[PDB]
């Protein structure tokens, strides 16, 4: 970020990045420019020496469409909260659900994965999210170094119209009940970290309906998360096992799934870092006779060279490994590879 | 505001803020996550020792729906302007129409009042509105000190298409005619002011053809209002007669209302600021056997705690005094009570 | 632009404007009010002696329609680069087709010309298109001052859906194929310059099956241009030949088409730019036995009072001098006079 304000107990950063960015792919929904850039303000104010309240905003762009073109931008962030101390912060409003604490950590393709592959944004507490209310804590209130936790609640967020209803309605792939969420991560030594999260979350009248696929009261996940990260090496994975929680395509979710991500980097000194990576995520007891279906199956390679901390540029190789079936048809998951070129200046 | 730059002769503020909102209702249309933000900036350029350009835009950039929602962000203000002297200031773009001159002084609820209770926005000149061409003057001329006045002309904003159209078109709860309008406010002793405004604007074919409800040549409005703020007291009301010009909900425009506002609060020094106010809005001479309908009707107690300039938290509570009745069901009115919390960051 | 942060090898500046534009016309699809803004960000980073990383982002806003309008805000620029001493630079997102480079010498005028006439946006390469990669040489290698040029590759922006389908597809109007274009531009006399522009894309499938008019499997422009900026005086011209690329209003594209634009203007040192031009659009070989038809051809008269680098008023008359007949009603074409009126605060 770029501090741009600093005055009278008041700061402000403001940040982002602007990726020129082109997809090679026979997936022609996929294939094409995928320019597109990011903004956002950060906050923090200090209101007494243990009390110090904060914001963030952060905005996608999309800058590979036409001027006359529809819903190119959108807010990923926007929430507010307050640190006391070490007694922990609270936040609340658009902001990423407590399983990402652990998913983030193999979230670090040049290009590929994080919530376009195993979980997505509005998915429950599994990325973005709108309306959470989240307590963490560092440092376990400052008595065991590297302990991590928090806790996390999610108003339902309901149908555009009917009993179901919300305010600010949306259709079943993104709705949720009242739900909530833990993470717990330990960095255990300088490198060597172990991570687990948990969330629950009512399901709606809609999400047992509209979809054809996935049935249940409750939405729920369970992860657990390692991570090296000396040595300029990167090894981190993922384990995340889902009840009526992961999407299968457009079909709707999978009443069980196993999603597992893993990946290896190094960082050269010169400013190139290599990174080969695989991520799969399997349906079980899908209805409609699907049974176990892969609802996501590749092997990533690529590479970022970082030309400083403001520029870098990334080649990203994803050999996708699925097959043409009537579930990947009939769900609109693309089962074609993609080369992503992109050119990054960030602030 | 952050003052972000300031030389030669120019200087830049960014403000906004950052509001983690949630209400609670058995209204599914207002229930649920509110979150949302603003961001703005206000330029001005010293151009000679007497005259300065200025420019200001505010944008609203909804935070509570998912990254595939439609319509989440949009402008509030934009305009430019010069200011020479005591000669006065003239600034053209979407502005406060100058009802909101003396309507503004109740418009200070912790959450809820101003341009979603007695009045609205693009509804003739009583809140923003496109095209407005708005002189100002304080002081009159530097002659009467604390006696400002305002004139104003708006332009006509018409329908989508046929006859009646503009390039920038709209339904007709938000189109008008050429419209006229004047504010006058004094500052009577220190702390207590007094303030008037009137506006007139013509109303298109469609305000007269299409809704349920009030026909006329002419909108119309006529307010005053009264402000005490000194001794870490605020109070202040405001009553406006209108003529074909305020909503009934859904149904169309009221021939007559009588909108009747009214605030108290009180700032502890320790930050803590409660607030009661009660607001009215009163249809009379509605057709179709409606007669006299309130349009409006409740308490609101709340308050909010400033932590400091940059940081607050509030809880309101509106208390809906209207009753369920084919007026409010056929219009769309709401007849809930609602609760609102926020934790809010500004800059 | 405003330089707002300066630290460790990286700038940004802050650019923008805010625009109170009004426009006067019969024709009831532009007249009204025309208030936009416009904000961007232009960010440099110092890689190493030689080497600098750069982005850009610019974003249009309108703010003459209401909060509940939509598709009111859109992405003019997002593109990053690389620049290498004195070896060029080269930039990839949306950006700027090499055309511009010579046909800007003519977008001068108060309001009026530029992409809304002879040419448009994303219309191949003559003005702001997605996906194009530039490579540009400033002043020879440092050599010869004023001497530059321009290669450009752009790829495929093809249809919504179907087998001509790209991830960011959009109706034929705004469609290309892949495509290059290359520009020299530079000074023969002290303020005297001429320059020349070539554009070649491949045509889409839906430009050659949806509109009735254009016909043919390329799309190129041929452009000359000559410039005169000394002495208080602006004289500029640009002509510019086209096969299949210039749009015939709604009914599709010219199969050959010769654009020309003239202008000429007077700084005052008092602040006043006087300005008069003819802009010209001709269409030539249309299908349905159209034939040779004009697309554009007016008059322009205008002035611009510039008050100092950050505000500015303007006046544009185009005196339009099509005549009413069916293909300017078929294709959609004003033939009425429009009146401009600007006040403008620019950061
Ligand atoms: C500001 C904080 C708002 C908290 C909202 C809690 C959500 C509860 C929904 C049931
Ligand atoms: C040990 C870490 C190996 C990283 C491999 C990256 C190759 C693409
Ligand atoms: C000292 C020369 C400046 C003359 C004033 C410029 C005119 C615009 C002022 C409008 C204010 C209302
Ligand atoms: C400076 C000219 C502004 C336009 C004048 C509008 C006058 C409106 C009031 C009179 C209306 C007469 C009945 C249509
Ligand atoms: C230029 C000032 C007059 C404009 C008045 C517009 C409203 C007219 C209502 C009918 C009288
Ligand atoms: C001069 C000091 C005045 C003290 C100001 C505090 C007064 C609180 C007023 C409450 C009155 C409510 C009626
Ligand atoms: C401290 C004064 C608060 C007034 C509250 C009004 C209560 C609601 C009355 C209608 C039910
Ligand atoms: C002075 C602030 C009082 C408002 C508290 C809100 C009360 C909630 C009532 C819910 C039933
Ligand atoms: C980051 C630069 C990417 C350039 C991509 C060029 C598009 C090729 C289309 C075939
Ligand atoms: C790097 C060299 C660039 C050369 C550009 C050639 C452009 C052709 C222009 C022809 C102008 C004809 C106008 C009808
Ligand atoms: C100074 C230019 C601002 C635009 C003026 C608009 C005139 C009012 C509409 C009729
Ligand atoms: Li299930
Ligand atoms: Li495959
Ligand atoms: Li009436």
């Amino acid at each position: 970020g770029a501090e741009i304000y600093n005055k009278d107990g008041n700061k402000l950063d403001l940040y982002g990045k602007i990726d020129g960015l082109h997809y090679f792919s026979d997936d022609k929904s996929v294939d094409g420019d995928q320019t597109y850039m990011r903004v956002g303000v950060k906050g923090e104010t200090q209101i007494n020496d243990q009390l110090t309240g904060y914001g963030q905003w952060e905005y996608n762009v999309q800058a590979n469409n036409t001027e006359s073109s529809s819903d190119q931008a959108w807010t990923r962030l926007a929430f507010a909260g307050l640190k006391f101390g070490d007694a922990g912060s609270f936040d609340y409003g658009r902001n990423y659900g407590v399983v990402y604490d652990v998913t983030s950590w193999t979230d670090v393709l040049p290009e590929f994965g994080g919530d376009t592959d195993t979980y997505g944004s509005d998915n429950f507490l599994q990325s973005r999210a709108n309306g959470v209310a989240t307590y963490r804590n560092s440092d376990f209130f400052g008595l065991v170094d590297g302990l991590n936790f928090a806790l996390q609640y999610q108003g339902k967020n309901g149908s555009v119209s009917g009993e179901g209803a919300t305010n600010n309605g949306r259709g079943w792939s993104k709705q949720n009940g009242d739900g909530f969420g833990t993470s717990l991560t330990y960095d255990i030594w300088d490198g060597i970290s172990a991570g687990f999260a948990y969330s629950h979350s009512k399901r709606t009248d809609e999400q047992n309906s509209v979809p054809a696929l996935g049935r249940g009261d409750n939405a729920e996940t369970y992860t657990g998360g390692l991570k090296y990260d000396a040595n300029n090496i990167y090894l981190a994975s993922q384990y995340t096992q889902t009840y009526n929680a992961t999407r299968a395509g457009s079909l709707g979710f999978a009443n069980k799934a196993q999603n597992f991500e893993v990946v290896a980097q190094y960082q050269f000194d010169f400013g190139l870092r290599p990174s080969v990576a695989y991520l799969q995520s399997k349906g079980k007891d899908l209805e409609r006779g699907y049974g176990d279906q892969d609802i996501l199956k590749y092997v990533d390679v690529g590479a970022t060279y970082y030309f400083n901390k403001n520029m870098s540029t990334y080649v990203d190789y994803k050999i996708n490994l699925l097959d043409d079936n009537s579930f990947t048809r009939n769900a609109g998951i693309s089962t074609d590879d993609v080369v992503a070129l992109g050119l990054v200046y960030q602030f």
